């Protein structure tokens, strides 16, 4: 272990009465365009080194993750409307004049037999599925398939989310928060942003959502969602106050990635880019697209991972891999308290 040498070299302990008891602190600043995976990773942090969510707590999201259903296929049989995209079976307009009903006479997101039904029929249907699979030419929930696909299990009436469903929720973030955690005998306070007040934060790390490249921004149909991001790291990585903090890229979602890079062409993103439709390839030039935005090369290395922030088991290993480049390069300008 070479972090351990490293962070065996520090002397600057012995200058405290208990120094051995002292508590090294950490400040990551977490960034990212809306969607990237910041409150997910949040989420694995919790999990992973705070032991988790319980049951109760879990409780607390069965309605988020029934609204987060109710919210995807709405945006799927709407769409239908605007791309002009038939039913496969006639009588599903009844099922989806009876979803517009049922989520219009409520307060919030529920579940009853009757609407899991509704939904069922509607999400087995071959022209809404032909609709899903052109979802980028509206606004869908990434997690529209994993809830929908699991709608028989999410409809039981004793349901309780998995730590897996609350991991795949949507939940509307505004403002800054702030979480800590300890891991490697560091003490971590973590900064949910997505800006001068954490000049000279020991890391930041950027989210970036991979299969929004061929997507477009909620509020500008005409702007592409990676361009943006892409702006932003730029705006980011080459700022005055992040020199030495070090610059950590989570080039995240590579499951949703690899799974619609075969069926839908980088080119739509990059027009430029002349190499296969496959994973490898495209992930790679997009790693390259965006380590390209540093001015400071010969100064500044950029630390990147591809990640799938709703997988525990990825994000604790390339946790620990992030957390071994700080403790190598970092500690000296880490305080003790
Ligand atoms: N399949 C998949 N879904 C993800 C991944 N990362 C985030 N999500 C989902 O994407 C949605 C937005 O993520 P969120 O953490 O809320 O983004 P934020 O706006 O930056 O905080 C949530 O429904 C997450 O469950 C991923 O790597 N893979
Ligand atoms: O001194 S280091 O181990 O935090
Ligand atoms: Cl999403």
């Amino acid at each position: 272990d070479k972090a351990a040498v490293e962070r065996s070299k520090m002397i600057d302990r012995n200058l405290r009465e208990d120094g051995e008891k002292a508590a090294r602190e950490v400040k990551l600043l977490l960034l990212g365009a809306g969607e990237s995976g910041k409150s997910t990773i949040v989420k694995q942090m919790k999990i992973i080194h705070e032991a988790g969510y319980s049951e109760e707590e879990c409780k607390q999201y069965k309605a988020v993750v029934y609204s987060n259903t109710i919210q995807s296929i709405i945006a799927i049989i709407r769409a239908m409307g605007r791309l002009k995209i038939d039913f496969g079976d006639a009588a599903r307009a009844d099922d989806a004049r009876q979803l517009f009903v049922l989520a219009g006479a409520a307060e919030e997101g529920f579940m009853t037999a009757e609407l899991a039904g509704v939904i069922k029929r509607l999400w087995k249907d071959s022209g809404v599925q032909a609709c899903f699979n052109r979802s980028r030419e509206y606004q869908l929930n990434d997690s529209a398939a994993y809830y929908l696909n699991d709608l028989d299990r999410i409809a039981q009436p004793n349901y309780i989310p998995t730590q897996q469903d609350v991991l795949r929720t949507r939940v509307k973030t505004t403002g800054i928060v702030e979480t800590h955690f300890t891991f490697k005998d560091l003490h971590f306070k973590m900064f949910d942003v997505g800006i001068h007040c954490f000049e000279g934060v020991t890391a930041i790390i950027f989210c970036v959502a991979l299969s929004d490249y061929d997507l477009v921004l909620a509020e500008d149909e005409e702007m592409n969602r990676m361009h943006e991001s892409m702006k932003l790291f730029d705006s980011i990585c080459n700022n005055k106050w992040f020199t030495d903090t070090s610059i950590i890229l989570f080039l995240n979602k590579k499951d949703l990635f690899e799974e619609k890079i075969k069926k839908s062409p980088l080119t739509i993103c990059y027009p430029e880019y002349a190499g296969s439709n496959t994973y490898e390839e495209a992930a790679a030039y997009i790693q390259c697209q965006f380590e390209d935005l540093n001015k400071r090369k010969d100064t500044k290395e950029i630390y990147t991972h591809f990640t799938c922030a709703t997988d525990t088991k990825n994000v604790q290993f390339v946790c620990d891999a992030v957390t071994d480049v700080i403790i190598k390069n970092n500690l000296k300008d880490c305080g003790l308290f």
